[PDB]
């Protein structure tokens, strides 16, 4: 079966796992193993074609891993993601899709820029701020939350819609 391989990365808790795992078991968690790093799978029907998406959940431990090497190296796609409450998870982004230029020698990687936690009356970052942020890198802004499911099937199938136009 057709499969995309994405890479989720960002700062310590912006919510990576959870919009991993709203993804793949349509539910919330009001927390995680914030060290835990690993890839998962989830069939999904993506603007009509069935498919698979493997998703790497990134940790921010102590570098060296093979598997997150091979990830970084293979992935096809990457969900740059901060949270809105958070400015310093903002201000990180640069460092994450940095690296990923890096490891995929390119300027024009398909990635897809998050505004995590949409549901908290907690905002810091402005959203006009992070559509810039993307705009300047070519890519697509989408505000989610974990906790109540809007905007996330449509962070990572725009994702795919970038791998596939690549
Ligand atoms: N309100 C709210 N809390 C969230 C959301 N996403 C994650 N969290 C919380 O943020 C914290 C970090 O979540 P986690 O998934 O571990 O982040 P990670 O370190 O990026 O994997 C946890 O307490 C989550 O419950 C969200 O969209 N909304
Ligand atoms: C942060 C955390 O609580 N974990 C990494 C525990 C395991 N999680 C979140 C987990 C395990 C397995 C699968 N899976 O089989 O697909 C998951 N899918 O989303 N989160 C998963
Ligand atoms: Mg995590």
């Amino acid at each position: 079966m057709t499969e995309y391989k994405l890479v989720v990365v960002g700062a310590g808790g912006v919510g990576k796992s959870a919009l991993t795992i709203q993804l793949i078991q349509n539910h919330f968690v009001d927390e995680c193993d914030p060290t835990i790093e690993d890839s998962y799978r989830k069939q999904v029907v993506i603007d009509g074609e069935t498919c698979l998406l493997d998703i790497l959940d990134t940790a921010g431990q102590e570098e060296y891993s093979a598997m997150r090497d091979q990830y970084m190296r293979t992935g096809e796609g990457f969900l740059c993601v901060f949270a809105i409450n958070n400015t310093k998870s903002f201000e990180d982004i640069h460092q994450y899709r940095e690296q990923i230029k890096r490891v995929k020698d390119s300027d024009d990687v398909p990635m897809v820029l998050v505004g995590n936690k949409s549901d908290l009356a907690a905002r810091t970052v402005e959203s006009r701020q992070a559509q810039d942020l993307a705009r300047s890198y070519g890519i697509p802004y989408i505000e989610t939350s974990a906790k109540t499911r809007q905007g996330v099937e449509d962070a990572f199938y725009t994702l795919v819609r970038e791998i596939r136009q690549h």
